[PDB]
């Protein structure tokens, strides 16, 4: 059980809008306090908002991994707060754009890597992401990146777009996708193209172009991902065993 109380939290400057509401830094004060992200739910005054708002903390409580943001706890009592822990770096995607010049190949492979041991995780854990995407990517460091979410039509497999099927291999095509928009520097896969465009492209057999400076084994791994027959896609233990190969190759 997750039940933290309220005066052991510290509330502290605000570090981006969620869903419900603001997120803000903060300190768990526990019996050695720790820096923590405090998600707020303006609305969670009505029980139908508050169901969906924790379901977040239900879904978080069941994993343990390195590269998925941790749950510390939940204030259950108005306001409702979700205690996480706080990757300092913030966001993915404004990472990569700010630290376009910064970050080498090397780095955009690690955190590609990073991203497939999480998702071996849940995929081990038998649970579907259903929106795996740069966004919901969180810095933890400049070396440690963790999954951080818990209709985006430019992300989606063909067969969750036209059936709204989402399994373990229409998660795969998203990671294809994350990884095209981490070698990009966080530039959004199909601009210009219209939502509606998309599944005629995809159909077509068109995809997402090599990025610049991609290496060519990491970019027919991504194709590999986007397999139109889901049952022809890699699983994330296959994924990961490539990345680590693919990233050793780089950091020599
Ligand atoms: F909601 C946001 C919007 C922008 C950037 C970050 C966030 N959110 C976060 N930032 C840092 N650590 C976190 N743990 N859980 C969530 C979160």
């Amino acid at each position: 059980d997750y039940e933290i109380q309220r005066e052991r939290i510290e509330l502290g400057r605000c570090i981006g809008e969620g869903q419900f509401g603001d997120v803000h830094q903060g300190i768990y004060m526990s019996p050695p306090a720790l820096a923590v992200a405090i998600k707020t739910c303006k609305n969670c005054t009505s029980d139908s908002v508050r169901e969906k708002f924790l379901q977040e903390a239900l879904t978080m409580r069941q994993f343990d991994h390195p590269h998925i943001v941790k749950l510390i706890g939940v204030i259950t009592e108005n306001p409702v707060w979700i205690i996480m822990e706080l990757c300092t770096l913030g966001e993915l995607r404004s990472f990569l754009q700010v630290r376009k010049y910064s970050l080498d190949l090397a780095s955009l492979i690690l955190y590609a890597y990073q991203l497939s041991t999480a998702l071996a995780y849940l995929e081990s854990k038998r649970f579907v992401h259903r929106d795996i995407a740069a966004r919901n990517v969180l810095v933890s460091s400049n070396d440690c990146v963790k999954l951080g979410d818990f209709l985006p039509i430019k992300w989606m497999a063909p067969e969750s777009i036209n059936f709204r099927r989402f399994t373990s291999a229409s998660d795969v095509w998203m990671f294809g996708v994350c990884m095209w928009e981490i070698l990009m520097h966080g530039v959004k896969p199909f601009q210009g193209v219209k939502n509606n465009d998309v599944i005629g492209r995809i159909e077509n057999g068109e995809r997402l172009p090599m990025p610049p400076n991609c290496p060519p084994t990491l970019y027919s791994l991504m194709t590999k991902c986007w397999a139109y027959d889901p049952s022809r896609r890699p699983r994330f233990t296959e994924l990961k065993a490539q990345l680590s190969t693919i990233l050793e190759e780089e950091k020599a």
